[PDB]
């Protein structure tokens, strides 16, 4: 029942009691550069690593642009794309700043394809349903959610609360197996990552509550320790 | 006791029940251009990745021509073949003449250095019977691949029907603790291969019976996914 | 329980019982020249291949040095260099002067950064030992290493006799989880590495106790049979 992300350069496998459990629906919550885009490529590089495959759907960043973001933390991902391991679907309508309110849920909700990965990831699924433009709301999409996990897969999504209502967020975070939020705040002269798991249902094991880091070049998140 | 093929960009370990058991001696008999090639191939790969050992037995392709073939399927095995890790062995009087004679059998049960790998695969098994020119039969050859795969090896073997009478192939079949068949056939005028398990000792878990796929430039294998989500 | 160091190339983890035991001492003593670097080599890449990090220190080889090395064995280690998974230390002023002198116990043991990664190897601890300008004793050496494999870290050192006395010899190997001795010794005229394995606590199942080998150019450790199948 545990899924692998285990890399050399980190211990975050250790820290989150072993792996990810199957059937996770992981939320990350966080406002504007709190980390939670790197956590997520940060997951995703561990998943390719350990031969699970990963689908990740961005509002923020091209094929191209992911491309380079990901190799400047040295989690090159450009063999895993071209074996469909990896399966980018950037939102172009998000992307581009033209941001038309449609049908993001239901399309999500409907594309078969994006499941038959072991990992889904939605980086940001709060803009996906904060510019949907239907009667889907949050308790089909976490319903749906949890129909998927129950396949053992696992869902990822990056939340940022300032663009949803609390009514929403409330929502999400029940539905949450794992929570995490991520701030920023500094010690020294450094400002650091925190991300906080608030909830983790079927923890596998002894885990870390707080989690403090930094985003390095060439390295990505550099965890601190203790 | 189960050997590891997995890959990212395919789901084929769940469907053959988690892995491999070691020990088995793996059939693979179809016709022509039914894909088993391909199939030991990937094997093969995912074999490698996960830190096993193959040896490589072809009666079809020279070093050069299996480099290209990988690299074709993006399972490129250049840094296996430098290690060691991946022992490629041409079986040239065969891939010069498809019908040249000789103690093929004789050659596959004393050379040493393919039973050092975990995993021996030998593609085609049919052809180096069809073209042997001993006293070694069928049964022994069988009976020196269980002596082998009682050390806890792999063998994988393809066979083509067409060139051994039904009285060998039966007795291979027999043999078999994995046997799998593949054909070619065409749904929606899209030609694809199936591989259906006939038989699996030991099976390791629950296994897809049928698994469809096609073979596709960069990828290898592409499996059909059989249910969707 | 047990860190894996496997290899597609050889089948050292069979040889060593599965892997190496978590909380694992490990001493290589031997001469020059009887291959204790090249097995360090082998360990890291095999560690570092299978998700752990690692910390090199060097009595002999600046870093540029140390990739021509590794890429001459195949164990290429770039990507876990810029990425820190292998944190590389040069000790340049053994390696510019063979014989300079200094606290080299008190930066080893007072630097946090090399005991962040779950292996740590000295190459030499008997260099860094025998050069030391300090109070600090081998026991106390002996009792810090104990303390950090009590957190389940692997700790690797080589040993070179004929820079330490006796008396300090036996407290090393006595401080031992696993002890494996180095020579060099020819068959058929060629000349050969053996690895003995005189003590191995936690031995996590059956190993061979002897184990054979030479170094090979794009393989590095190359294991020579133990039985053939």
């Amino acid at each position: 029942e545990l899924a692998r992300i285990d890399l050399s350069r980190d211990d975050l496998d250790k820290r989150i009691g072993g792996g990810i459990p199957h059937g996770s629906l992981i939320i990350i919550e966080g406002e504007e550069s709190t980390g939670k885009s790197v956590l997520c490529q940060r997951l995703a590089y561990g998943f390719l690593q350990n031969r699970y495959s990963v689908t990740y759907v961005s509002t923020q960043l091209t094929t191209l642009e992911f491309i380079k973001q990901m190799n400047s933390l040295n989690y090159s991902i450009n063999k895993k794309l071209l074996s469909g391991a990896l399966l980018y679907i950037p939102v172009y309508p998000l992307i581009a700043d033209n941001k038309k309110k449609d049908g993001f849920l239901k399309k999500v909700m409907e594309t078969r394809a994006f499941y038959e990965k072991d990992v889904i990831i939605f980086d940001s699924i709060s803009a996906l349903i904060a510019n949907d433009a239907s009667e889907v709301n949050v308790d089909d999409l976490m319903a749906f959610f949890k129909r998927i996990t129950a396949l053992k897969k696992i869902i990822i999504c990056t939340v940022n609360p300032k663009e949803l209502p609390e009514s929403v967020l409330t929502i999400i975070r029940t539905s949450a197996t794992m929570l995490i939020r991520t701030e920023l705040f500094t010690f020294g002269g450094d400002l650091k990552n925190l991300a906080k798991i608030l909830k983790y249902n079927m923890a596998p094991g002894s885990y870390q509550k707080n989690i403090v880091f930094r985003v390095e070049p060439k390295i990505g998140i550099a965890v601190e320790i203790a």
